[PDB]
């Protein structure tokens, strides 16, 4: 697809090579505040944790729930916001070093949650012995420092190892995924507001106003126009001159909808949320109940649920002696099938063996 | 995507970096009054608290309801309005210090609710001992001061800790989330009203009116035009001159609908309410009953219900000796399934065990 | 279709011959970070591994799942990202040479996962004896080296052997498949954001500004325009001169939607994901549950499942003494048929033989 001219050079192929921005931590902070991604972070985090946690420990049901299931949500928000959510646990005595797990701390401990801004990862062992180049070995949360096994890390989508330090050992803010986007949409929107005030400008092309400004005795003509504009309406006709010329100029974003369309399409892609939510027509098919509507993007959340939330939640599960915690997605839909399972045999009367391996309860 | 020219510099990538406004408290006050967000704050607050509160204490059913469930609503409104809703409780004796919970105050106490305007957060312990950099330790509500454990804080979406003081230790007004928006829409709307009065201006390009103004004996021509305009209609034809020229100029916001569309789309996003409500077609799918219509955005409210309302309500729950309070979302829809549960067994006649673990009552 | 002119030469046939870019490893790294393909890699990898793994070893059910089924996902992501996903296994003692499989390592071993960036393939035996020109015999993961039978390779779509070294013995990043695409879309998008800010430029064609710049005493006219622009609105009419001329120029991407359409169509093709997901209308028919929605592109994933994931997973299956692992795709849909199978015979009462060879459980 390249020959016989200089087409070879000026096409989009060679005219530009690929490169990716590394948005700074301070810029990462700002987008966490900005309204658009604020819902992005809130939506995706909630869609991951809102009553979606399969607990295999019925006894002391969801002691996770009343204590730190709310800490994790702020922390897993800090995942998406900054690429590094952090949960810090330590006993009543502040310690730089590891938690004494010889007798695993029986709820004699406190809980902290930290954004990737103030948190960070420091020390990787370059050898293959204990934890590979990925996992840090000790890093500072503040002026203080916290041991590796002390701390639980909510790490998002990680890049290749050759550049993992540039994200300081963990995750990638959604901003870094859509920094192309949020800037563009903001540009779309800031321009959107200011176009209307300049949508059409009345113009008094007035002969001699060359001179009046030039003689700086232009005070009166401004006054007359100001009085004239103070009343220019459907009801009173202008009075101007043959040599005068009143005209009207319009300027407006001719393709505001197209660009706002393109920018929003991508954000739906990269974030994984539907197009409908960005437009705001949440009523249609993107909802809470998982019958068919949460199914609209549950795959993305499930992709989130089994990639960056399973690692630390399982690690958090063991540190509190809780069981292995997973996710698995009303039942009235299934009940009609349940009766079908019952009516399978009726061997006189015998238990439908398939009743148990469904939503019997 | 960058090479071979100066394209590298002028694109939306590098031509502008990201930054977020910090709207002042006084501006935060004004938007609480403004009509648009007034419904935003009212809608979202009501959608969170209107008969959505699961009470595990059937005995003295909803003593919360008749006493302060209305205080919270004004307070949780103050959450969204200013980023800081406050409930203040103290006994009959005004105290700066903590409430005597040695014997927890048995309803011998008064209730107050405060906006984030007059309220504020003051004193964080920078150490990790008791309450992390987030939670204040003592702050002033007015000229007075109130102890930390005295006061219940309705804190909205919080930013990163590095900048938490700039919001004075808690939450973020929806305005701060949509200050880009409310200004833009107001700009759309203020311009919308004034465009019609100038939608078309009749113009008397009149030869010699150069001179008549210049000789300041222009009184008569204005009088004739005023009499002429006093009757310019379909019924009487103008009389002007060959050298005269009557023309008409139109100016109008060519893309008023597009920009008003873009601005409203985002507000539906960030607030979480549907697009339909902002347009005002509330009849379609955004309603009160949670069968399918409140499901249109119940996820956002549920995201609100389990993020910023659970913390203080649970704290408020214990201070009044009430049980742990949560939320859980008519039954005639479920009843047909209920009968299906009954007809599962009919082992002679035996209780449907699945009857209890549904809406039996 | 060629005669009687010079048409023979200038048509798309001979005017350009075919050639394919070889995007470098560093460019391969960048796209892994970029937002667009970040979802591509995440989506396709998740759609392949999310609860789609048929385990023939019910005993110790899915010991794969809690230990390294998450290692593989990061590794199979590294397949798509770089064309080479790597899983490295070795005992507590670092070894260059082969793992001692005389007694196959009974879970006394560690697990590593590596991107094709830092990993690479080195040594092919050109003879046909053991492993053909495809399979390497020993390659370096870092400064270190790892034996062939030590390491498990997640190799994507491979090119012809004559050029296999140029990809260093394994796979092809999706980037290499859509480098034509990601560059083009990025070009579409970067231009999309910057067009609005220049969608319409107000122009003061002003007589004499020739001279004012030329006399470099042009300070005042800029000041007046700056004050004039500071207020140019619907409400105040411009005042300019007969010799002056105010005009407005619009520039906008006339076919932004068309090109953005074409680019997105191809990415849906090559990646295999639907068009709906790239647009972001994931709610329609591309979902998680495989009833009908995951069927939208499950063939592509199944094509992925039985091409590049079966090889190493089976190799990984044997190295851990796990059984042969495959894939096979709710049941309430099938249950109505199950009852049909039961009601086939009712020979008095006899077992429906077809019950077993379906989803009985």
């Amino acid at each position: 697809d390249v020959l016989s001219g200089l087409i070879n050079r000026r096409n989009s192929m060679a005219r530009n090579r690929v490169s990716h921005r590394y948005l700074s931590d301070e810029e990462m902070r700002v987008m966490y505040k900005a309204g658009l991604m604020s819902k992005i972070i809130r939506l995706k985090a909630g869609y991951a944790l809102n009553d979606t946690l399969k607990f295999e420990s019925t006894q002391d049901q969801e002691i996770y729930k009343k204590r730190l299931s709310k800490h994790v949500k702020n922390a897993t928000k800090f995942m998406l916001g900054f690429g590094r959510g952090v949960i810090v646990v330590f006993k009543n005595g502040d310690d730089l070093s590891k938690p004494l797990e010889r007798g695993v701390d029986p709820k004699l401990l406190k809980i902290r949650v930290f954004s990737g801004d103030i948190a960070k990862g420091n020390n990787p062992d370059n050898d293959l012995r204990s934890e590979r180049y990925y996992k840090p070995k000790n890093y500072t949360i503040k002026g203080h420092t916290i041991h590796w096994t002390r701390v639980v890390d909510f790490t998002y989508y990680m890049p290749s190892e050759n550049e993992l330090p540039d994200y300081y050992y963990g995750g990638m803010s959604e901003s870094e995924l859509i920094y192309e986007q949020f800037i563009n949409d903001s540009v779309v929107q800031r321009a959107s507001g200011s176009i209307i005030e300049k949508a059409s400008t009345f113009v008094y092309k007035i002969k001699g106003y060359k001179q009046l400004i030039q003689a700086k005795k232009e005070e009166d003509i401004i006054k007359y126009v100001s009085t004239c504009e103070d009343g220019r309406s459907i009801y009173g006709g202008l009075i101007t001159d043959a040599d005068d010329e009143v005209s009207t100029l319009t300027q407006s974003l001719t393709d505001l909808d197209k660009v706002d369309n393109v920018t929003l399409r991508r954000i739906a892609m990269v974030t994984g949320l539907g197009m409908t939510v960005l437009i705001g027509e949440q009523a249609s098919g993107l909802n809470a109940s998982g019958e068919k509507e949460r199914q609209g993007f549950q795959d993305t959340i499930e992709n989130l649920q089994s990639d960056y939330l399973e690692d630390p939640l399982n690690r958090l599960a063991e540190i509190f002696q809780l069981g292995f915690i997973e996710f698995k997605d009303r039942v009235e839909y299934d009940k009609k099938a349940v009766d079908v399972a019952k009516v399978l045999w009726e061997l006189g009367e015998d238990y439908g063996a398939y009743l148990k391996d469904k939503d019997v309860v």
